[PDB]
């Protein structure tokens, strides 16, 4: 009896924002003008922002392997 | 009896924000004028700003092994 | 009896922001006027600003091996 | 018999470049006022700029001269 | 039989180049004023500024001149 | 039976670069009243600036000059 399995195996998550390329991202101009407003629950705004947001709660690998 | 299994594999995570190009981000001009407003609950103002936010909860690897 | 397993492999993790290029992020002109503003309540504000926020609480790492 | 062989060619040529601004007459040339405002401006890329009132330019990458001869007698 | 050659060519030739501002007349040239104002500006790449009221620029990458001469007598 | 060769080439031309600003007149030329006013300016990269009233600028990479001559005289 010779026993020689060869594991010459990848097991590869790739999650999220990979090898993306943002080349002069961004408005020319904004404006913005307020009066007498009223706000009577929360308020959440962005003017002109650029915001790159990645959540990874995925992507574990897991791996089993048996030999009897 | 001859045991001589070869383990040579991989288990890799790449999880969030990986190997990305932000070139030359943001707009040109941004203008905001606020006169007389109430606010009676939270804020949350982002006027020009750039952001760049990654969250990873997740790519975690397990590996599991047992010879007998 | 020849009990002579081989283990070369790899558990890896990359997890957050690695590898990217941030090159000359920001705005041309950022401006903010304020007149009699009243709030009650909580504030965030973010003007103009560059934010680069990185959390992991994953990526973590768990290899079990046993020989009988 | 004999052989007589004479060779006398003659060049009395002109190649002649005139290249760019030549003998021109400016007679008191006026450039008027130059008034550049600029507020709240923004510029990704490379810039080039030129500003003013009065501008003689003259460019001359041309005007080059190239004369070959060749002179071959055999006997 | 005798031979004689007699090889006399004579170059009185000119190569000439006159390239750029030659023989101008610039009688009173008047820059005007020049005012830049500049507020609030941004630029994220290279600048070449240039700013006066009054310029004459000449540039001449050209005008070069080549002349070639091949002499040969082969008896 | 003899053989003669002269071999008597005269060469009196001439190769001329005239190049840039020549013999110009400029008679009480005037540059005005230059005024940069600048304020909250951002440069990210590389600034060449150049600020006056009157300039007289010659740039001359070109106006070279290459004469080759070959004689042979092969018996």
């Amino acid at each position: 009896i010779v026993y020689k399995p060869v594991d010459l195996s990848k097991v590869t998550s790739k999650c999220g924002s990979l090898g993306n390329i943002h080349h002069k991202p961004g408005g020319g101009q904004v404006e913005v003008k307020s009066e007498k407003l009223d706000f009577k629950d929360r308020v959440q705004s962005k003017i002109g922002s650029l915001d790159n947001i990645t959540h990874v709660p995925g992507g574990g690998n897991k791996k089993i392997e048996t030999h009897k």
